[PDB]
């Protein structure tokens, strides 16, 4: 089960989303259980993986990857609420380009043997679940880079509210590999 466009449903139980802008090369594919890989090169906006639909409050997610990336790719935990609309991130790994890079930061969470900082962002007219529209980004990003272990939503999403970064009900949530104008190879596996 290779993809060949964007797309989403289940697959053996998991939830999968898989977006591109449909440039560069990419090989995004389904496999056993909760596990995908992705093959990808050349200059690409994409992001997919698998998880659930809707997200909850209280998930506690265990996942484990081998993840090669080259350029500006992140591992995450990421997911959309809808009113508001928001697109969030759990970044437990990245390659070149930092996230928090201009963002606002927001404080930090310590949750899961981790420590990361909390930061807001905004996409002004950019693709969404809803369509074209401008909305927040909020981030937890792990000041260690880790390609495994056990991640428990609660913490971040109860952080973030905290911090008066409010989040909506909830749309997918998944673990995601993200890639712009990079390469890499990945497999990740969900539960
Ligand atoms: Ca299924």
């Amino acid at each position: 089960q290779t993809l060949t466009s964007s797309a989403t449903g289940t697959h053996n139980g998991y939830y999968y989303s898989f977006w591109t802008d449909g440039q560069g090369n990419i090989r995004f594919n389904l496999e056993s259980g909760g596990q995908y890989s992705v093959t990808w090169s050349g200059n690409g906006n994409w992001v997919g993986g698998k998880g659930w639909n809707p997200g909850t409050d209280n998930r506690v997610i265990n996942y484990t990857a081998d993840y090669r990336p080259n350029g500006n790719s992140y591992l995450a935990v990421y997911g959309w609420t809808r009113n508001p609309l928001i697109e969030y991130y759990v970044v437990e790994s990245f390659g070149t380009y930092d996230p928090s890079t201009g963002a606002t930061r927001m404080g930090s969470v310590t949750t899961d043997g981790g420590t990361y900082n909390i930061y807001r962002t905004q996409r002004v007219n950019a693709p969404s679940i809803e369509g074209t529209k401008t909305f927040y980004q909020y981030w937890s990003v792990r000041t260690s880079k880790r390609t495994g272990g056990t991640v428990t939503m609660a913490n971040h999403f109860n952080a973030w509210r905290q911090a008066g970064l409010q989040l909506g009900s909830h749309d997918y949530q998944i673990v995601a590999t993200e890639g712009y104008y990079s390469s890499g190879s990945a497999t990740v596996n969900v539960g």
